[PDB]
C-alpha cells in the first residue's frame, strides 16, 4: 500500500505515467468509450439501451440479455440484433493503439462487443473481450456446441430466421455473453498473470456496475495508481443494500484516505486528448486519427 | 491449514481447542423458519414467490426505496400482513457461545429480533439490515425520528404515513434496495473481522450485499462453518454474480482447505455440533426454560 502519485490529478498520473516505473498499463473499458462514435450505452438516462426498450415487453431491460428469458423468447434479442447492426473507432480507442505502440499496454479488458478495438489496430494478445463477440456463434447445447460462423449467423439475422443448430436443433447464438453465463476463459488465464505486475490502471467508459468484470479493480497490487475517465463517477459508494462492488473493492477518489484513485469527469475523448498533450503525444493522436479515419472512409 | 479434516467433526474439536476463542456468527432467513417465519428466496414457500397479489414488476421492489417512493401502498400492506414467534435452536446456541464467551460477534440480515428475544444484547449484535423499533422520514435534509407506536398507528389504521413536517414518506429503519447499511456495520466489521478464529454461517443464500463480502473479510485461516439446506457461496463464476471474483466459499474443490458445508436445518446441525461439543443437554434444557417463560405472558 503505497502511494505513487505525487499528486492526485491527471497531472500526477502523466508525471508517473512518464516515469521508469511505470512499465505495464492495464486499461478496462465499457460502452462510454463508444458513444462519441454513435453506439449507445446501457445504463445513460433516457438515452441508455436500457430505457429503450419497451416495444418488446420485457418484465425487465436486463432480461433481453439474460439466458433463461432467452430461451424462452429468442425473438425479442434477434429483433434488437437486427435494429443494431458501421462505426468508427474514438480518439480513447486510438490512444489505447498509442500506448500498445509505445509499449505501455500489457493488456485491454473490454466489456463492449463493437470490436472497435481491434479497428483501432488493437491486436488479439492485447485484447480480453470479457464479454464476447459476435465473430463466432455457438448452439447452446453443452453436449453440441456446434460452432457457426458470422456469415452464417448474419443471414440467420436479417433473414428474420431464429437460428437452430442444423445438428440438434437447439438454438445458436452469438458467444456473447448474457446474465447467467459463464465468460471467456481467456478472461480467467490473463487475468490471473496480467494484475500480479501492474502498474497503473486505466478505467474508461463503464459504469462498474456488472461481475465479474467489476472485481478487476480490486485484483490490481494496492500501490497501483488508477485513473477513471468518465462523465461521472464510477466505483466510488458508500455501502449500500444491492451494491454491485464488493465491500472495499472500489474506488476511493474523495476520502481523506485516499491515495491512488484519481477521477477526471468528462468525455472519454476529451481525457484522452488531455493525457495524451501532457505527455506530449497529442499531434501524434490526432495525426493517428485522420489518417485511420481517412483509410476507413476509403472502403 | 487449521482443521484437521473437512467436517463437523473437525470444526468441533477446533472449537475445544485453545486456538478457537472468537466466532461470529453470520446469520440469515433461514434461521427463522422453524419458527414460522417463512424466509425470501425458497421457492414457493419463499416470501419473494408469494407477492403476486401486489403487482410488482419483480418482487424486490416491495423492498426497494425507488419503488417505494413510486408506490408506497404494498409494503405497508405487507407490513401489517406480516405485523409472534420464538427463538429456534440456532438462536439458543448462539446465546450458548455468546455464555461461554466465545461469541465475538452475530452478524444478522434478519429485522424479526428473535435474537434478542433469544437473550443476545446489542453489542453482541450488528442487526446489518436494520429494525422496525425506529422510523425515519426519508428526506436527508429532514430525517424525522419516528417511534414504533407512530408506525404501528399508522399502518393498522391503514394510513400510509407521511412526515409532519414535510409531508414526505416515512418508514421504519430496515434497509432496503439502495439504502446505506447503519454505521454500527461498519465499525464493528472493522475490528471485529480482524480477530475472528471461526466464521459460523447459518440460514443465508448470500445472494446480497454487502453482506456477503463478509465472509471474504476474514484472515484466510479463519475456518467458515455454514449450516445450511443448501450450499452457498459456491459458484461457478457468471455475468451477474454477487459474489466479487474469489470472494466465496471452496467447500468441494482440490485446493479446498477451510470451508465446511453442513447441508440440513439450522437446528439439527445446531444439535450436532452441541453433541460434538457436549453441549447438546445444556442446549436443549435452555431451549425449554426459555421457551417456557415466553409461554408465561
Ligand atoms: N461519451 C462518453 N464519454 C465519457 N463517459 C461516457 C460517455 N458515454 C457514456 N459514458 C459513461 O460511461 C458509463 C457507461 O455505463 P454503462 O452504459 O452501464 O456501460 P457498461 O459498458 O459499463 O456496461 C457493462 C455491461 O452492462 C450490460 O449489461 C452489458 O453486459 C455490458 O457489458 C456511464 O457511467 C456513462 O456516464
Ligand atoms: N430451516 C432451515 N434450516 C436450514 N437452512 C434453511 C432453513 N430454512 C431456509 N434455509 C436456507 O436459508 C437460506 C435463506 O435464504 P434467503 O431466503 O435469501 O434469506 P437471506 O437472509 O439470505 O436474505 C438476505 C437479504 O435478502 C433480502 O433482500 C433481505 O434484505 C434479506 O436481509 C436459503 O438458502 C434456504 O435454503
Ligand atoms: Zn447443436
Ligand atoms: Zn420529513
Amino acid at each position: 500500500k503505497e502511494r505513487l502519485l505525487d499528486e492526485l490529478t491527471l497531472e500526477g498520473v502523466a508525471r508517473y505515467m512518464q516515469s521508469e516505473r511505470c512499465r505495464r498499463v492495464i486499461c478496462l473499458v465499457g460502452a462510454g468509450i463508444s458513444t462519441s462514435a454513435g453506439i449507445p450505452d446501457f445504463r445513460s438516462p433516457s438515452t441508455g439501451l436500457y430505457d429503450n426498450l419497451e416495444k418488446y415487453h420485457l418484465p425487465y431491460p436486463e432480461a433481453i440479455f439474460e439466458i433463461s428469458y432467452f430461451k424462452k423468447h429468442p425473438e425479442p434479442f434477434f429483433a434488437l440484433a437486427k435494429e443494431l447492426y458501421q462505426f468508427k473507432p474514438t480518439i480513447c480507442h486510438y490512444f489505447m493503439r498509442l500506448l500498445k505502440d509505445k509499449g505501455l499496454l500489457l493488456r485491454c479488458y473490454t466489456q463492449n462487443i463493437d470490436t472497435l478495438e481491434r479497428i483501432a489496430g488493437l491486436e488479439q494478445e492485447d485484447l480480453v473481450e470479457a464479454h464476447g463477440t459476435f465473430y463466432t456463434s455457438h448452439c447452446v447445447s453443452a453436449s453440441c456446441r456446434h460452432e457457426y460462423p458470422l456469415s452464417w449467423m448474419k443471414e440467420k439475422i436479417f433473414s428474420e430466421v431464429t437460428p437452430k443448430c442444423e445438428d440438434c436443433q437447439s438454438l445458436v447464438k452469438p458467444d456473447i455473453v448474457f446474465f447467467g453465463e459463464s465468460l471467456p476463459a481467456r478472461f480467467f488465464s490473463c487475468m490471473q498473470s496480467d494484475f500480479l505486475k501492474v502498474d497503473l490502471l486505466l478505467v474508461m467508459g463503464t459504469s462498474l456496475q456488472v461481475q465479474p468484470f467489476a472485481s478487476l479493480i480490486s485484483k490490481a497490487p494496492l500501490s497501483t495508481p488508477r485513473l477513471l475517465i468518465n462523465k461521472e463517477k464510477a466505483g466510488q459508494s458508500d455501502p449500500f443494500l444491492g451494491m454491485i462492488m464488493g465491500l472495499g473493492g472500489g474506488m476511493d477518489f474523495d476520502s481523506k484516505k485516499a491515495y491512488r484513485d484519481v477521477a477526471w469527469l468528462g468525455e472519454c475523448d476529451q481525457g484522452c486528448l488531455a493525457l495524451a498533450e501532457l505527455l506530449g503525444w497529442k499531434k501524434e493522436l490526432e495525426d493517428l486519427v485522420r489518417r485511420e479515419h481517412a483509410s476507413i472512409d476509403a472502403q
